[PDB]
């Protein structure tokens, strides 16, 4: 599915060593700009073992 593709692409991005050391805020605003919802961003962070609360993701984006 395209939601699965968005989340899969996000996961691979969040694993990259250069991206791990980039702040959470920057990565959340960036992934929103790539067309992910807050929920999809949240799922990607959890899948890579860097879980965030959905609240944190929505607070960054708002
Ligand atoms: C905020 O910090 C940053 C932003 C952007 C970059 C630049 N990256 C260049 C290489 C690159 C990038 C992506 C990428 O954006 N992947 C996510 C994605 C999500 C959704 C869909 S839509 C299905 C497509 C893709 N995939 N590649 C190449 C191998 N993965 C982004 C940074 C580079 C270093 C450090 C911090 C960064
Ligand atoms: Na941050």
């Amino acid at each position: 599915s395209e939601r699965e593709k968005r989340v899969s692409n996000a996961v691979e991005f969040l694993l990259d060593s250069r991206v791990r050391r980039t702040p959470t805020s920057s990565k959340v605003h960036f992934l929103k700009s790539k067309g992910l919802s807050a929920e999809e961003i949240c799922e990607a962070f959890t899948k890579v073992g860097q879980p965030k609360t959905l609240n944190e993701i929505k607070r960054i984006l708002s």
